[PDB]
């Protein structure tokens, strides 16, 4: 039972041969926020799902602390997170719950006339459009006239690498989406020391590329035909191992310049992972409203990330070395997994097609 | 009478929407039109240039465009606490092929883009247009279009929003809720700002209105016009560039107790429905000569949408200088419908505030 | 409903690869199977014949094979514009003794070769198979197989491709990049061709899709199917030969502004993984009866590989506008359904 990774597999299984990209920490946060107004067996699943009792008072203080940091402009690594709840006109909001939202999670709660589907969707999309300064302007594509409460979570990310990729080393190359399907993509490159590691167990190679700061981008390349195998091995433990075997190594790195995003209706997947009550009529959200017919109708999550050459410090030119074969080369030209960690797993995804 | 683009447009717009606020950017709208004339010909182009009141006698078309290009650059020119943000974009139906000359000129001389668009799918075209402006304005304007006809061939969009700090803030504790007489029968409550200071002032006995100038941090200045009781129509009919130039010469400093409402205003217009009455019609019809943008025989501007937004609050660069700090005034309170001008060489904005 | 090889196979292949492009040749595959039935016996042979939906009630096996053989001779008839290249070959392990009645019929009536192969040497066998297809296809398909098990007993390979130009070309001057909506969330940029003209058109309110025919420089015609928003699955479920006959009936000319992505597409399938679901299974298991090819104990088709390839581009009055910028279906017909496919992403 490893929520983050069970969520990944659940998503990859529901959408074979497609990119996958979500924010683990961000989703758990949304789920914690939600527990703040859930009761009995409903709050139980959420907490059990997250991986957590009673000391929950600290659970929220932790996230609150985390939010303030992220939303703190730390130039060269600016993360943009957002949460918001839209509740139908008939669900009366508890001031204790609304205040908690604003205070702990900096999230607003907006009454909404869900009987007016087109209007409600525009309101939700306009809100996120303003909040994200125009970066995400069409979060929702459809909306049901029977919605009671819609939860939205969005997160945009783009930091500068510690060191830029070669200013002239980006060339178009082949990327094998499959043994049959082949596409051209802009391929960045830079030779240097890198936290490398080979996992003969899961059969894959892992390389770490440092962002300007404390976050690290982890790129996993499964060996021929072993993506499924690696996916099944993904786990908190496995991750702790990798960070423990990482040793700097001279490396001719080849990595695609790409943009990836993911948008999911979490209510369609979380149930299969144990968090089901809250999404059903049997839900207990009495902490939000003592209205009987309350339940999360949709929990939409969207994460977006862009990877390019831009680094803080220009790349150091090798030059003619004189020592006692050929440096190790690693080109990401087959589907690969991507992690972005900074104490937490900020992001997790699969680049099936740049 | 005489032709005066800006004020004639103001009057056209106000006449079409009585009892309502009116707000637009004269300079932005005329820039959009000049840009358009770049791919227009014969009477279509001329209708535009003359309609704009350009001095063709004195300057070549080339010098005029250079004028606008230079002006555009200065506006997008980043200025401390005087950030002006305007944009232009042209959306053309799939079937119209564009002259690379026009598209390029547009992009490099007017910083305006052009986007092929499938107008047969109106909902999709409207979303594509609104999403585009949303991103360009960083979320400031997200729903520029509310409707869209499926017969469109080309739609032009022009938007601008501005917010600059006053040269001097209003009293930190001087904002109180007050009555505002929309009419003599209707009264609303609005946040009223205040500050006693030396202001450029002037009383116009001809049009019958008081005009006060409030400087922005920079070169721009806001002009507020308070018509005498029952004289709004009279002042509206009197507006003209002559009147404005005169007002600027006659201005005289004066100690004043100024009460000005805090407010936000905006205006969105389908200029294709008004400009024709001002002499600019060909371009909006099937007999339009837009051979410079496309050889396509049916090309015509179906819609030209303009949106301008402005916010007025207490914020200024420096703080108000407390009066009577050692001890040793006429009061002007804008609590009735008033006119507003924002000037910086050009008339950046012009509007009427009926209800703050 | 009622058995339908062509479309039951399509659904079979679609369901196995959600969100991916599908592209195969129904005529080519039914041919390979008929050919294989020539060396099959009892239930193994009957599963194939019944699987192909053949009418065993009115015709004899002899007549059925004659029909197929005649059809093959036609498909292979030269003719500038709509050139079609078809190929079939069987590779049998060294130990599987071959009945010359089978080998000879296979070669003379179906133009197919049978090659003894040392499947104990995987790399060798795979190279010989790929080398062969590469030569047979004139360099069109040079790497048919990517892997091969040393336990293989018999590998069957079928390939097909064509060279044709549209009757009425698409103008390059009308090709511009556009937004293709893979999903209502995923959108990509693709090179769209366009051309206003009169085209066979039809609107199927039943399946809820629009169909347009685009004639090739010959006798063949491309069929492009566009499901209405969110109706792809619905259209897939309703596809059938009868339904196709219906479209060729209801087809009426119409002025249209057609926007069609320019794309190339090919498909490769391990038919042994899917045909069983359609009732054709014994031939791929140890319980196979292929006494017609050999009276050797452990004979069975280990892999039945199929590859079909195609390219779609210009070459090699306010009329209704129809733009293919959502996942669409593609047919290539000419007396027979030569190619069937689904473009999920150009």
């Amino acid at each position: 039972r490893d929520f983050t990774f069970d969520l990944y597999r659940a998503l990859a299984s529901a959408a074979p041969s497609q990119n996958i990209f979500f924010s683990p920490v961000s989703i758990s946060m949304s789920l914690a926020m939600l527990s703040l107004g859930a009761g009995s067996s409903t709050k139980m699943q959420i907490l059990e799902g997250l991986g957590l009792k009673s000391s929950e008072k600290e659970l929220h203080r932790g996230f609150q602390q985390l939010l303030q940091e992220l939303n703190q402009p730390r130039d060269g690594f600016q993360l943009s997170l957002g949460n918001a709840l839209f509740t139908d006109l008939v669900v009366d909001l508890q001031d204790t719950f609304v205040s908690a939202m604003k205070t702990l999670y900096l999230a607003d709660t907006f009454p909404t006339n869900f009987r007016d589907s087109a209007g409600a969707m525009k309101q939700i999309n306009d809100y996120v459009a303003k909040q994200t300064k125009g970066k995400i302007v069409d979060l929702l594509k459809n909306l049901d006239s029977n919605a009671v409460v819609i939860m939205v979570n969005y997160i945009f990310f783009k930091a500068k690498w510690e060191t830029s990729f070669n200013h002239k080393g980006t060339q178009e190359q082949d990327f094998y989406v499959t043994s049959e399907t082949v596409v051209r993509v802009p391929m960045m490159s830079r030779e240097d020391q890198y936290h490398y590691l080979l996992d003969r167990n899961l059969s894959c190679r892992v390389v770490g590329v440092p962002y300007q700061g404390n976050a690290t981008a982890l790129f996993i390349l499964p060996s021929e035909g072993k993506m499924q195998q690696v996916e099944n091995g993904l786990s908190e433990k496995t991750l702790r191992k990798w960070l423990k075997m990482f040793k700097k190594r001279q490396l001719e790195l080849y990595l695609p310049k790409f943009s990836i995003e993911g948008s999911y209706q979490l209510e369609k997947v979380l149930p299969s992972l144990g968090i089901s009550n809250v999404f059903t009529s049997h839900a207990d959200l009495s902490g939000i409203s003592n209205h009987s017919n309350i339940q999360v109708s949709e929990m939409v999550h969207k994460a977006v990330v862009e990877v390019d050459e831009s680094g803080t410090r220009a790349a150091a030119a090798t030059g003619t070395i004189f020592t006692f074969l050929n440096s190790q080369r690693l080109v990401f030209n087959r589907p690969f997994l991507m992690f972005i960690v900074d104490n937490n797993i900020l992001f997790l995804g699969k680049v099936n097609r740049p």
